């Protein structure tokens, strides 16, 4: 029934064709040769940065179900990258250029009940339309919505919490109802607020009069006593079930996930639930490396989990709306989010960027973003742009900023607007920074003090920071890869130590958002900016951040200990403990106290309190680091060993049990070890993979930016000792999935993944 169903998946059973072909929108077109696949789908991750432009066609053929007779029928696309045209039974019903905002088509008038129907989508992504890897295809989920003629249209519930206290929160709810009948009506609304255990704990009644053919809105509120407060440690989520009634008859059911938290900002900082919050933040691009751009919940969850292990409490969605699923995870995992709309406005950064669409589409797209995301408790700011060229239009650039900021204020005043500024002092002197609620600075720690003198009333944070580059496990002593000593970057870049320093000296700054948390795909086809590599393996940079951003005692040592006798090895230790002591084959090499024994790093040079360092003449064997508190008590330790020749493969699944849904993944780390089980720190052995039983091979990676190996062939070379196998369940198939990893001259490895549900 249409009254109980709130939008089901329309992802299954499509036809795809990469390339231009005449008349493929037509009912009678013959797509029998076309490849068969389920959405979501990124075609650009398959081919051989990686080519992302051209033409792609999708067609789905379906019977008009008898239950859809006299119903309103819509197809929702969360994302199609990019330049979409859509047809139903040959009639054009949709056209959407921007690939990061979703859109909806109404197929009610053209739907044929009991006969065949053909939904056709053409994507024409252009070259030079993105500064990073966008993907190509219907890369986000697609939804079928079958409603009765009185119903809640898309983004039709808006949930706010204008009072949030320990004793009582007030939940305010705006309901939008569409009356597609030929009669005026008064309709009842029942809001059921449902807790984490599935029990309805409060019901709020409302109603609305809507004339025939029209849409109406109504507002009501309800008290929640002793509420479960959404916070970073305890990210408690409620579920709102909204039911529409026409007299005794239910006409529609509509669900909204929401949380209960208050946010507040002054010129001196940001506040969550009445407490100062600081952003230990990361920028992330939307791809998931070997998995490409197609939405995958587990891929995103893993990425966010790894970021939380680093001490990350905040995300900047550089530089576009993310998927809804990504934001659902942030909600569930207690991360605060800066939800960013655009990378350029009226002035072009790239030839076929958003400036082509800005005048016609900017209001519609920003409106669509805020309407889509204004119920996520994770979202705390609307970022209207990143590094936009209008920063240097002295006379008029501020007007475009105001225009976008006013739309933020009109649609959702419960969250501040912001923007990421890379020019200095331009947008501060040109009246631009003042048009948003909170100003973000990109790569300007040296100017933090000065901008506060000149513009003391602006709230501030580092919207983009560091841009330090490294390759995982690569050290250049004394290139095509970059040193993992974390010194090098582009002209505006600087090591993390510099941001930490200037964050401490400028407490008003709300925090930072590093470029980037994970490596991402480009247009060397991928990045080096990530603290974690493209397949989810932490670089040494991860531990530098972890040492600064977490309390749980840790210690990490670099580099590896496969060197030549005679070399002097600079040895760096990152810890959150008071001091550390280095031991080479049992012999002490000295204590070093953090904040006292400083490490000089080249930028001219900086004395950093954030690294501990030794100069060690290389004798082979084992190098052990011990971290202590200020009483001398051992709190953590790590040991690294000079490894021998590659002898064996070890396989480490992140999860030995996965869901039998056809989408869920196990990420199996692949190690190249010597005879004693020590990792071979520079190994590049080709590993081959075989997957049998309940599931299949999905993808491989190694975090190497400068390779052309496929992400989707069952073979991959190690990089700096490791690579990564990704397997996936088959839908509704339980049991064992058996993996075998082989490599010429090494001991074969096996592991089993169990698949349930
Ligand atoms: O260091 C490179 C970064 C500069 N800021 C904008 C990002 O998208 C990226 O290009």
């Amino acid at each position: 029934m249409a009254s109980v169903t709130d939008g089901i998946s329309f992802n299954e059973n499509w036809r795809f064709f990469k390339g231009e072909i005449k008349g493929a929108e037509a009912i009678s077109f013959d797509d029998d040769s076309w490849r068969k696949l389920n959405l979501p789908h990124d075609w650009a991750i398959e081919g051989p940065g990686l080519p992302f432009h051209g033409t792609g066609w999708y067609r789905k053929t379906f019977i008009g179900d008898a239950q859809w007779k006299d119903k309103i029928v819509r197809i929702g696309f969360d994302g199609a990258m990019s330049e979409a045209k859509v047809w139903i039974n040959g009639v054009k019903v949709g056209e959407h250029p921007y690939g990061y905002t979703g859109f909806e088509i109404d197929i009610t008038k053209y739907l044929k009940i009991g006969e065949e129907n053909v939904l056709a989508v053409q994507l024409t992504p252009r070259d030079l339309s993105s500064r990073w890897y966008p993907g190509a295809g219907i890369y986000r989920n697609v939804w079928l919505r079958v409603d009765n003629k009185v119903y809640i249209p898309e983004h039709g519930v808006y949930v706010t919490t204008p009072t949030v206290t320990k004793s009582k929160a007030v939940v305010q709810i705006e309901t939008t109802v569409k009356n597609a009948t030929f009669g005026n009506g008064k309709f009842n609304i029942r809001h059921s607020i449902i807790n984490a255990q599935g029990e309805t704990v409060a019901i709020l009644n409302d109603n609305v009069e809507v004339a025939a053919g029209e849409q109406g809105k109504t507002l009501a509120y309800i008290n929640m006593l002793n509420p479960n407060i959404w916070g970073q440690k305890n990210p408690y989520m409620y579920k709102l079930k909204t039911e529409i009634y026409d007299g005794k008859d239910l006409t529609d059911t509509y669900f909204t996930d929401f949380g209960i938290r208050k946010i507040c900002f002054t010129k001196d900082g940001f506040f969550l639930n009445g407490e100062k919050i600081r952003f230990n933040g990361v920028c992330l691009h939307h791809d998931n490396g070997p998995m490409g751009a197609a939405v995958n919940v587990r891929a995103d969850e893993r990425k966010l989990q790894i970021m939380k292990e680093m001490g990350v409490n905040a995300i900047r969605t550089s530089h576009n709306p993310p998927s809804p699923e990504f934001l659902d995870l942030c909600d569930r995992m207690g991360l605060v989010v800066l939800d960013e709309a655009f990378d350029e406005w009226t002035k072009a950064k790239v030839d076929n960027g958003y400036h082509l669409y800005f005048d016609e589409w900017s209001k519609k797209d920003l409106t669509s973003l805020i309407m889509r995301d204004r119920n996520h408790p994770s979202v705390i700011m609307w970022s209207i742009g990143n590094e936009i060229l209008e920063q240097s239009d002295k006379k008029k650039g501020f007007t475009v900023a105001k225009y976008l900021a006013d739309i933020c204020r009109e649609l959702d005043p419960t969250r501040p607007s912001t923007c990421g500024f890379n020019y200095y002092p331009a947008p501060f002197d040109n009246n631009m920074a003042q048009q948003v609620d909170i100003a973000g600075m990109n790569y300007k720690p040296g100017k933090y003090a000065e901008v506060q003198r000149l513009y003391p009333d602006l709230p501030l944070y580092g919207s983009e920071t560091s841009s330090c580059t490294s390759s995982r496990g690569v050290y250049h002593l004394p290139t095509n890869q970059v040193t993992s000593y974390d010194l090098i970057g582009p002209k505006w870049a600087y090591p993390p130590d510099i941001e930490f320093h200037f964050q401490e000296m400028n407490p008003r700054f709300m925090g930072e958002f590093i470029w980037t948390g994970f490596d991402y795909l480009g247009e060397s086809r991928s990045s080096y900016f990530g603290a974690v590599d493209l397949c989810g393996l932490p670089k040494d940079r991860f531990y530098l951040y972890q040492s600064q951003w977490t309390d749980k005692p840790m210690v990490h040592i670099l580099p590896h200990w496969n060197w030549k006798k005679g070399m002097n090895i600079p040895v760096y230790v990152y810890t959150n403990c008071y001091e550390a002591e280095l031991f080479l084959n049992g012999k002490s090499l000295g204590k070093r106290v953090k904040g006292r024994d400083l490490t000089e790093i080249m930028v001219n040079t900086f004395q950093s309190k954030y690294r501990l360092s030794w100069d060690v003449p290389f004798e082979p064997g084992e190098l052990t680091v011990k971290a202590y508190n200020n009483l001398g008590e051992l709190k953590a330790e790590k040991t690294i060993r000079t490894a021998g020749k590659p002898a064996q493969i070890k396989l480490i699944p992140d999860r030995k049990v996965i869901t039998a849904d056809g989408k869920d993944l196990s990420y199996i780390t692949v190690r190249i070890e010597d005879r004693d089980g020590n990792l071979c720190p520079e190994a590049d052995n080709l590993v081959e993979f075989s997957v049998e039983g309940a599931g299949h091979f999905r993808a491989v990676g190694n975090g190497n930016a400068a390779t052309t190996e496929s992400f989707i062939e069952p073979k991959r070379k190690a990089f700096s000792g490791m690579c990564m196998l990704i397997v996936q369940s088959d839908e509704n198939k339980q049991g064992k999935m058996n993996i075998t990893a082989t490599s010429k001259g090494l001991k074969t490895a096996k592991t089993t993944i169990n698949v349930e549900l």
